[PDB]
């Protein structure tokens, strides 16, 4: 089958390895150190040379919208952008729906986090906002599967990304098992002593626990 | 002496902002310059300065291990900027011990300055606040009523206060609410003349705040 995994791509690896990983990944989750550490220019000529259905840009945008959407300009070469949903639309995330519409890249809202201390207070506020702005995807942690099947049933035609997958407790398919789309990966793959090996080992699991679900 | 905060959010010159030094507190150091200039020549540009206090701003709002991965990579910086409402527990608390053990100080957005923030979750926020106890926080220069509410209640907490000039705040409001410190950005760095700019609002501010004292 094809994979469900995104590599949270937030340090670097070899173009050899990610050229390898490229058929195996649906996605690559380009995080705020990898671009602090390889500047902005060398990000792009890296992804330049991979093929992957989706490069999602994670800049965690929290901003007022004039400053989410300098920030995006300055990344054209993702296809999409994730950005918090607490902060609100007017003023805020309208501004950058309207820009991100504008120039056809996707944008994903941050739905319930995978820490412990994310409260899910406001979940009412949230999908309100979620509604409201019609973004392509949300984020789900794949450590709170109660709220992933919540949102599925509340969002069935949302793209729904899953992180907290190995290091931070989240069995492998568990989030697709729950309702997820895709599982984001980051530590248990790029710190592996073998990430292609780790990836192809995901991809194992993951494929086993979706047909026992 | 200057209570401005120059949001340094586009380039501007070495030789401005050496103009610049004596007539700011501080500056505060937003993504969109760093993804332009990269972090090395930011850090070139900006420890050859001379103001009270440099802060970092990526709005940071991940989980732990993310945003500490963050801030070491530009630890010149005097403080760093996070939200408070992405919450404690495998978030801010790592965060802030890393802080700490670095001497940085940290600031969190408390009231955001446009019309989509939400005002549901204030309670939620000032325990966030409470419970982290960090230098500073960030409160809408928009939000007048919201400055001095949080004056009193964190009496010993620096507040900066952002959306002065293009977001309609006026010059010094923020201050006389009870604000330490005004952020401000477009109406200096893209001001004609920003060195004329800056000097214009101090000016302005100053004379507000000996009316308002
Ligand atoms: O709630 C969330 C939302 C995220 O985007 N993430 C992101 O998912 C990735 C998880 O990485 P790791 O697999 O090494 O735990 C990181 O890029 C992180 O910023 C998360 O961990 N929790
Ligand atoms: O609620 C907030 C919090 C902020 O940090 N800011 C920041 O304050 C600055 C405002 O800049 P400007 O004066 O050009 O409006 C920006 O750096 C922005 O990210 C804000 O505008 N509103």
């Amino acid at each position: 089958l094809k994979s469900r995994v995104i590599l949270a791509m937030d340090k670097p690896l070899s173009y050899q390895v990610l050229k390898e990983m490229e058929n195996e990944l649906y996605g690559i989750k380009v995080g705020l150190p990898l671009v602090l550490d390889l500047g902005v220019d060398k990000t792009r000529e890296l992804l330049i040379g991979l093929d992957v259905e989706e490069i999602i840009v994670d800049f965690k945008l929290a901003d007022i919208g004039y400053i989410m959407k300098s920030i995006v300009e300055r990344l054209s070469f993702a296809n999409s952008f994730i950005a918090h949903s607490f902060i609100g639309v007017k003023g805020s995330l309208d501004e950058l729906k309207r820009y991100l519409d504008a120039n056809s890249k996707n944008l994903y809202l941050v739905a319930v986090m995978s820490h412990e201390g994310w409260s899910t207070l406001f979940a009412d506020y949230i999908k309100n906002v979620i509604r409201e702005i019609s973004p392509k995807g949300i984020v789900v942690g794949g450590t709170k599967l109660d709220h992933i099947t919540q949102y599925r049933r509340d969002f069935e035609k949302m793209t729904i990304v899953s992180p907290g997958m190995g290091s931070q407790g989240g069995s492998y398919g568990d989030a697709v098992c729950a309702g997820a789309d895709y599982e984001i990966i980051g530590r248990s793959i790029y710190n592996a002593g073998n990430p292609l090996t780790a990836l192809r080992t995901i991809n194992k699991i993951i494929e086993d626990k979706v047909m026992k679900c």
